[PDB]
């Protein structure tokens, strides 16, 4: 409905992820973080996450404009977020990381693709297992996880309830009504 | 879509919400959004959730279940026209004594649909999961209803539809409005 | 589409809502949503209700149709061009007394169309649904024309055309609006 | 398409109405909403129904022309470029003696198309419907032009081309606007 | 096909012929070529007709029954699986005493179906033609089987499904051939 | 197509042609071929031409017609199933009392069908050839019929359906072959 | 596909017919021929159905069926792979005490599939045809099998596959056929 | 392609069946037409297959497998180019002691692939399916390499390439056949 | 295709054509022909006919295994192009009896492929066709008597020869002149 729902919650320092990451959801995502700070630096923004992930680089260009500025971005998991989304769930800041009851938590390894010569299928090997290996690292340090439990527990989908999430560190709290 | 606002921007300055369409994540997202800024408006008044929907998206429809829970208004739910599979679970996620449908309204409840493709434990890991989901939509639909999850399970075995008074019956409704 | 506000707009300003396309959940929403706000704007004052329309959904037709039973002000029905299948349902479903076509207007009734596939079980419980669907669509055209059930039954086996005189004389409606 | 207001909304401010394209629902709608504007605006200044068409739905070429007939306002109509099937239907249904074309316009007539698939009594059915509609605008036709329903069903038993001046002395229109 | 001659060239040999597919032009100018080289080699002796059909054109359907009936021998006809709509016709054509079915075939008979696309009086041309033709079945299927015309017209009216002990009740065969 | 030779090539030993398709420049061709062979084996013995067929090309059908008058031995014609367009065409076209239908097939008149596309005077082109190929088939009609040019034209205006009977009033065929 | 005769040609000389594909009635039409054949060739010895099918069309299924319960021989059954659906029904048809599958095999029993499209009446019609089916095909099973018609329609609800172990404790088989 | 008999049937003069395609229902039903062929040709000479295949269908494996435990030959195996998935279960499927692989051929072993779409309870059942056909698969390839069900699990748990030698170590062949 | 057909009467004279594209199929037809040639005669040479652009890698090692399994020599003749695995089946003939027509084409280049899915299964994919290069890459340095290194680097791009380019490399042992 139309200020769009949208603009009236921005106003109020909440921003959503209700969809699949690409590079127009992530510029888009980006350009409300750097305004929100530009408005206010000390109070909190609340991204609020529904998405089945997608492109690893959009989802990075969400990540590390969470964490260049220099309000805390709080995060909750209302629905689903799976893949990248909940890579972002779990970027958000320290202790305000929450999904609602009923919301779904899937984590994987990255998926993708490559065509061509054995040496180019090599070069798009090497650079997706960097990837993997870029991913996990920063999933261990922000669940509290060692990196050898992150690879196995992501070998797979992994599909976690609210409360499994919490226990595995990806999120704080549960918000209960 | 008339103008006067749009029409469905003029009903949501009363408070009310339209569910007229299958459930997927921008209309889910969009419901949230509403019943997050009608709670802002106003924490106490009554929401009006009218609900015309074939369902969708189980995730989807628990991002809109959730939202209502969260609020603190109470969210009435009006069933118009049609509430089938996630549109019915959500009619019956109304608050308690406020669930209503209009008296010609269908209601339909079945279990979820999903797909599996690849080697045979992606196949088991998707099994397990939508097995999941349908024992966590039986156990609230217990829960809303009032019946046990044996019969729930039974009764969503096949496409089920019920009349808005079978439907009440069923505690998926607390009252048929006649007019 | 021209501006005046947009024409329909404009219209429904002063109370007349169009019906002027096939019937889908998103039109039923519209219509839904006028009928609504017009009774919020005065619960006194006729509506009018103008439908071209070849049918479309059943049940989005009876969201519609349970909107107007359910709302204060009489709602006046007129046809012009067609009302086809649930449009002449709709066209039937007018305050008593004020519902209208023009004189060339078409009016047509049969029953309603569907599709099933998959197992016999399932093919089984479409058709209950929709031998279902048609009897109460027949038993409240039987009490909105004073037909009996058989009547119905019979003249809607196949596509039956009626003119606005015969359409009134059938008591689809009450008058044939001359000029 | 211009500002100045868009150019068809500044005409429509001087009663005139564009029928510009193919006749369907949608556009039949919003010429029927235009003379019901302006009818309110004004029951008695003349209203200028400008046709350049090659025809489509009759029954939304009926809803356009009971509208015609119903209001208070004469309907004049001018054929600018081509008037064709239920185009130059329309062209005919103009005020008696206010029905024009431009000297190079064309205006053609034929009999109804359609189709129709299914069993025999289907056909049948279908037949027997379009039939019936070609009576309907032969009988209409024949009081709007004075020729006999005998000649008009001759003449349009295949497509046939009339100039300006050729429809005039047809009885199509009263006449040609010479500059 | 297996070859032992083809398996079809073998039973041909033994005057065998299978109608086992929908009935087209090809299949009837195949049928009707058997029939005639088996009468040149035998004009006494039985030919055995076996009926494995859905149907298809009504014109090849009367190629192959005009051939039955103009030859000498009597053709046997034996419906294995299904013989439907015209198929069920060249069941009920075999020679009086020598049609059957096997006791899990399946005979349905319905009305003829078609189309029409184009102007009003093309369209009438071919509801006329497949009016004649319906009629033109019906009266030999009433000739065949023994029931009046009027009940063949009721109970092709609609898919009419029939065992082969029902075929036999109603006769469009003379016997259930038991093992 | 089975074997004994296949079956229409032991028909063609015996001086039966099949004419079983549509007809275009293959078909012509094998047809003119079969004449061709069957007078050089013997230019005193009939000919059969047994014909199911929807027409076809014009100019095709006129390769068949002018080699059926050229040879010596008389070709007869049996319509079985369907004789349309230039299929009746050829019908007619038999030697002079040996031109048959069965009981029960169809034969069907209608004028040529074609299309032109580009300027106006390439559509003057072919709109000329195609009405002086009208005139031929109707000439030639006229002589084998011994109706005159003016009622051919008129019966084929539009498709003119005849039974076997008809056929033989209106001179195409000169029997019935009764069983 | 290699010679020897082709190889499937070679084994019907030793009595051995292949169901190796889906039913459909192509298949079925050359099943009947060979099973006719070979009982033609010698009315006493057994034949040997090779069934690796995942089913198909169940007339073409009864026109097999049939076939084989008519003919003198005892008709063998071995399923190797897999035997779905009508395959499976086509199993359990072989000679009493002659019902193999190699140890390895799969068999899968469900319910019929089919579609229904177009009028509620036509709907119903489709669904008491293909009910009527499911019992017919169940009372078969019933008698072949030793299980009750209640146990063959719960076990029948859904897809239902069994090991060649389970298929004869169920007495779809007599004997798994070890090395 | 080549005739000398085409070349594959010339082979099989000398007891080679060459299965260089993937594995579906028809090469399966071949190959197993050409194993029972050799056995009634003669039941102790070896049989020489011959696998180039990237796998296919599990049943259509199996109704091979079966096929070469069942007859009384040993059947010799030689990898040429590659063995994948059923491919390389059928390569370890031969006599103990005559499982060849040229020096240069590839064995891949990987868990089986399927797919799933519907009702949470239709996917239950197709994931318990095809997990039962992986167990059946690592249990008989346990058997036949001598190596346990839990470490073949682990070894197929993703796609797995062997080199020959790799292959001969794993107990999947029994020698690399040297030049 | 003129009339045995033309290719069954070469085939009566040890003659096999591979004419075309390398998948599965071509392979079955050329190892059932190579071993159908052995049955006929175990000792009288083989003459395998070379115009393919190349194909399955997989194919391609079915025919090279089956030249070296069977006991005739298999010579090659390069008429028109052998590029890719049709170079590397060129180069597998009979030592001494591997020829180029002067104005055939000889195309070398790495192995061609594709990998889709999870990190894991791209890594178990791209180790494979490495794996298969290398394999790819040691063969032809045993035929040709040049270095694995060298190989390597002449194959990392299409690298087009003229008929005494492939015989001065070692793909062919003469360029069969008129
Ligand atoms: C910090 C510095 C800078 O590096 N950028 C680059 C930049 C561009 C786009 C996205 C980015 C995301 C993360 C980090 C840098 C990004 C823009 C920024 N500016 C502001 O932030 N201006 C307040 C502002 C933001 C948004 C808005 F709508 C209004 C004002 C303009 C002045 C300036 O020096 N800077
Ligand atoms: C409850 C708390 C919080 O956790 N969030 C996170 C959140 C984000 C996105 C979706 C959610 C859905 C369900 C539940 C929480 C969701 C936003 C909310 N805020 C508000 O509701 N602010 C008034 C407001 C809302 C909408 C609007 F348009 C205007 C004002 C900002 C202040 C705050 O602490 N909160
Ligand atoms: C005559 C009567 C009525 O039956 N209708 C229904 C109607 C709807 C659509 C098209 C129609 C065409 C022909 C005849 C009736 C039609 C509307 C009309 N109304 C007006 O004309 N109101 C001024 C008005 C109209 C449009 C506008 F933009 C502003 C004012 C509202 C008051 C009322 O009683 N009526
Ligand atoms: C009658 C009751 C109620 O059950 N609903 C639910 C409802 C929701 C959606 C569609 C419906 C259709 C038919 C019947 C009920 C429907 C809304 C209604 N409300 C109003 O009608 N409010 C005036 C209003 C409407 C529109 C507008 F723009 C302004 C005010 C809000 C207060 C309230 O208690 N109610
Ligand atoms: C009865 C008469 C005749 O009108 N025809 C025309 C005809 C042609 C095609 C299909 C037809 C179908 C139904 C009825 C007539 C058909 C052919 C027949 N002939 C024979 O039957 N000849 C023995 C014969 C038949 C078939 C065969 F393979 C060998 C010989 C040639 C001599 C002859 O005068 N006649
Ligand atoms: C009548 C004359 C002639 O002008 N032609 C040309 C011709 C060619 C192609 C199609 C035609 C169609 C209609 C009319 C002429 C056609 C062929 C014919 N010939 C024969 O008929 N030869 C016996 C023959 C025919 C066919 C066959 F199979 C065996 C012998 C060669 C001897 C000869 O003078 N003639
Ligand atoms: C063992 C028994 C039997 O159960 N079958 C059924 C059968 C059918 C299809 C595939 C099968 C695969 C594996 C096992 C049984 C298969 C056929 C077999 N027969 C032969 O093997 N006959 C020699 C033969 C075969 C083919 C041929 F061309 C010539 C001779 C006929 C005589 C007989 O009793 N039997
Ligand atoms: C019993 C009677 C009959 O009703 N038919 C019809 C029929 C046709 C096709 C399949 C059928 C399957 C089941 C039952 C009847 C079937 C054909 C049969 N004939 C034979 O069986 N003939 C020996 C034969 C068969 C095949 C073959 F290649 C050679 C000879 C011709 C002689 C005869 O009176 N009959």
């Amino acid at each position: 409905p139309t200020y769009d729902i949208y603009s009236r919650l921005l106003k109020d320092r909440i921003i959503m992820l209700g969809s699949q990451i690409d590079d127009n959801v992530a510029n888009s995502i980006v350009s409300q973080l750097l305004f929100l700070q530009a408005q206010d630096s000390e109070k909190d923004i609340y991204l609020w996450i529904n998405s089945p992930g997608g492109s690893v680089t959009a989802g990075f260009a969400i990540y590390d404009t969470i964490q260049h500025i220099k309000p805390d971005v709080q995060t909750i998991c209302i629905g689903m977020a799976a893949s990248m989304g909940s890579f972002l769930l779990a970027a958000g800041a320290k202790g305000k990381r929450f999904a609602l009851p009923n919301a779904e938590v899937m984590i994987h390894q990255p998926l993708g693709g490559a065509q061509g010569q054995a040496t180019e299928i090599e070069i798009a090997a090497n650079h997706i297992l960097k990837t993997r290996e870029k991913l996990n690292r920063i999933l261990s340090e922000r669940t509290g996880q060692s990196i050898e439990k992150i690879q196995k527990d992501t070998d797979r989908d992994n599909f976690l309830t609210a409360e499994e999430a919490k226990e595995y560190g990806l999120i704080d709290e549960v918000m209960v009504p």
